[PDB]
């Protein structure tokens, strides 16, 4: 129903919609499980990941969401190939999510590699933030790697889901929130900003430098606000450089407006990264 869309967006429908004859989808093996649906191998011949929304609004809104997301193009942001319940068609990310990749006893990223994964995330977020887009759920689980180990910020738009339900807690609005990645003010208000994405990014850097350790494991869910207000932050991982820890502390500034922009994070991290060999 093209009449129900913003007249500005009608021309973009032909570029976001995938005709079912162009897409093969392999429902025989699940590759990813989200709360809203499963993910499967797909051949579009380009390799893709096809996300079902089986488990789950306005069809017009679903399309506008897809049109917004398809226009996003950055090497460190997961693209939308198109839509085909509607199926979400995404580039295939061979090496899965960042957290599982750094936890994997196969592959041996160096400290330089790990900082580089962080830098890539920062550049993806710099792009997203320049598009005035707030991610709300930045974490290592929610970023992915392709065949060339290019890290991409994912889990947004039509790809948004809870892909690891363990790290989401019920608030009172029944919202299921990633409390251990959330900024102080967001835990209090449930409002998310680019500056709260910056807090989440600091936690992500910590994940990278610990190779995917769970943050605050001896804290129980929403008692995190209490824990933080005692004057606490995540401790410096053994292999995390001093200046990288200083960056994390800046990301966790009590005053949202004093946290660094993603541009500044790209600048600071590029510098630290350049000091390393191998
Ligand atoms: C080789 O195996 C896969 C599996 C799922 C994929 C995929 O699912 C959609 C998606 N979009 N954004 C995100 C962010 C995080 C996760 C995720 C999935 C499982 C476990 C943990 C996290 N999926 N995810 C997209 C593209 N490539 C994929 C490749």
């Amino acid at each position: 129903d093209l009449s129900a869309l913003n007249p500005e967006l009608v021309q973009a429908v032909q570029h976001v919609v995938i005709g079912p004859s162009s897409l093969i989808v392999h429902f025989n093996e699940v590759i990813g499980r989200g709360h809203f649906g499963c993910v499967y191998h797909g051949t579009l011949k380009i390799h893709c990941a096809v996300k079902s929304l089986n488990r789950i609004g306005e069809v017009s809104q679903f399309l506008t969401e897809g049109i917004i997301m398809k226009d996003f193009s950055h090497p460190n942001v997961l693209s939308l190939l198109g839509i085909c319940s509607p199926l979400v068609v995404l580039p295939y990310m061979k090496h899965g999510d960042l957290r599982n990749f750094i936890r994997n006893e196969t592959h041996n990223p160096t400290v330089k590699d790990l900082i580089g994964f962080g830098l890539q995330v920062a550049k993806g977020m710099k792009y997203l933030a320049s598009k005035k887009f707030v991610h709300r759920d930045l974490a290592a689980r929610n970023c992915m790697l392709d065949e060339k180990f290019t890290v991409k910020v994912a889990d947004f738009g039509l790809a948004r889901d809870m892909y690891d339900k363990e790290y989401y807690s019920v608030h009172k609005t029944g919202a299921k929130l990633p409390v251990k990645w959330m900024a102080l003010e967001s835990l209090q208000t449930q409002k998310f900003t680019t500056k709260s994405d910056v807090w989440s990014f600091g936690v992500l850097l910590w994940e990278l430098m610990t190779r995917g350790a769970p943050p605050y494991p001896d804290v129980n869910t929403f008692d995190i606000t209490v824990y933080l207000l005692q004057g606490r932050r995540l401790l410096q991982p053994e292999y995390c450089p001093d200046p990288l820890y200083e960056v994390m502390l800046k990301c966790w500034h009590p005053k949202a407006e004093m946290r660094p922009s993603f541009s500044e994070l790209v600048s600071r991290i590029s510098a630290i990264f350049s000091t390393f060999i191998g």
